[PDB]
Parts: structure tokens; sequence; C-alpha cells
């Protein structure tokens, strides 16, 4: 089942897998939802949210967002394979007003799709040589026919407010992975989302947690002792209560 956009560490693949693992919920909230992959597949009603704000007011966005209006843009700065000048000049144009509809467009031009935001909030992905396809209107549409149960925010994964009835999926940056978004990501905040967890095993709350217990010469120790607590399925793993 496709995310809304290409993403490194989406669970494309592997959210029929995971799905059935999933207890009854009132509501599903995707926590770290990155891609989308994994909020566009499941039952509603979903709560998606992510830190990274931009990414997060593009989706918002893209609720009332035709691909017509996405053409009618990309001919708007006669984007090609070659445009590199319009390409930095749609980036500049997006970094100066913010209009997440531009940045969806850049996306399709950028490096591999990668979304790139520094911290003054500027795209930085240099141009990708490439534009849309046939891939790019399926990814949209499939957006498009599942976006309705949906609702977005773009919080800390520490300010979401939990509600009693609802299964939280966490799928966070891998303390021991490559990832754009690691930036986000310390021992610190792996300590907070655990603690979080076994807060919310307390209440009665579901969750489901996926990650890697060691990938590669690294390995993650205090997972593997804290996930001890609960059950485990190898699949990267899935940890859930
Ligand atoms: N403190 C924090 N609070 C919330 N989200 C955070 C965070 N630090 C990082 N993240 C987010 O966690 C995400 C993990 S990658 C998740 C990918 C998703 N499963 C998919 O299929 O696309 C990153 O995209 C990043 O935006």
């Amino acid at each position: 089942m496709l995310g809304a956009i290409a993403y490194t560490g989406n669970k494309q693949s592997l959210l029929p897998e995971l799905k059935s693992h999933f207890p009854k919920y009132n509501r599903f909230v995707d926590l770290f939802c990155g891609g989308l992959s994994v909020s566009l597949n499941v039952n509603g009603p979903v709560l998606a949210n992510d830190i990274q704000e931009p990414i997060i007011e593009m989706y918002k966005r893209l609720i009332n967002v035709s691909w017509d209006d996405v053409l009618k843009v990309i001919k708007q700065y006669k984007l090609s394979k070659t445009s590199k000048e319009e390409f930095l000049k749609l980036r500049e144009d997006y970094n100066k007003t913010r209009d997440p509809l531009l940045l969806y467009v850049l996306h399709f031009h950028g490096f591999s799709n990668m979304i790139r935001i520094n911290d003054k909030g500027n795209f930085t992905t240099p141009f990708g040589k490439r534009t849309i396809n046939k891939n790019s209107e399926k990814q949209y549409n499939h957006f498009k026919q599942n976006c309705d149960k949906i609702i977005f925010s773009s919080l800390h994964f520490k300010d979401v407010k939990i509600l009693d009835g609802d299964f939280v999926y966490v799928d966070p940056p891998y303390l021991i992975t490559v990832a754009d978004y690691n930036k986000f990501w310390s021992e610190d905040e792996e300590k907070d989302l655990l603690n979080l967890l076994d807060s919310l095993n307390d209440r009665g709350i579901k969750f489901g947690q996926s990650n890697v217990l060691e990938h590669h010469g690294k390995e993650n120790t205090l997972l593997k002792e804290w996930s001890k607590k609960y059950n485990v399925k190898h699949l990267e793993v899935y940890i859930f209560n």
C-alpha cells in the first residue's frame, strides 16, 4: 500500500504484515506518520502526526488540491528534466512564501524526490534532473481517495494528546539507521518515547512499535532489554502490548 510521497523508512511493503497484529480501536494514531504509507492504509479515524511541520502543512494543503492544480503549477514554472533554473526559481519561491503546494511540486523535481528542510525551514534538496511520471499521479490519487479519515498535526510526539480508546502506532527514526530525519532523534528522545509507551500501557491504551534491534555493526541495546517487557515479532521487529 502506497505512501503519499516517497520516503526513507516507509512501511509500504510491511503494512499488510503489521496490520494483522493491530487491535480494535476508536482512533488510530500514526505518531511519526512520515510519508503516510501507514496512515492512508488503515481503518480510520486517523490522527497523522509528524514533527516536520512543512510536510504536514503540505498534506493539509493537498486535501483541496486537484491533480489539475498540480499540473498548472508545473506548467507555470515550465518544469522538465533539465529546468535547473526554474527549479531553483521554484525553490526560492517556496522558501520565501512557504506555500505548501509549491513544496509538493518541488519534491517531484528534487534529487531522489526527497524533501530536506533545514533549521530556518528552507528546502535544500538539489535539482534531481527529473519531473513527474506515471507513479506520480498514482500516489496522489491514493492520497485523495484515503485522506477523508485523516486529521493532521505537526507536534513533537510528546505534545500529542492521547485519548482513551486509541491505538498508538509508532515508527520513529531508527537510533541505529541512516536517514535525514535522524537529526531530530537522540538516545534522549528514545528514552522518553519508551517511557510514554510504558505510560500508555498503564492507562490501558494499546500501542505498536516498529524498529531495528541490531542493523549492521551497531546495535540498539536499551530497546532489546525494554522490549522483553512486551511481545516482539521478527520481520526489524514489531513490539506491542
Ligand atoms: N520528536 C519527534 N516527534 C515526532 N515525530 C518525529 C520526531 N522526530 C522525528 N520525527 C518524525 O518521525 C518520522 C519517522 S520515519 C516514519 C516513516 C513512516 N512510517 C512512513 O511509512 O513514511 C520522521 O519522518 C520524522 O518526521
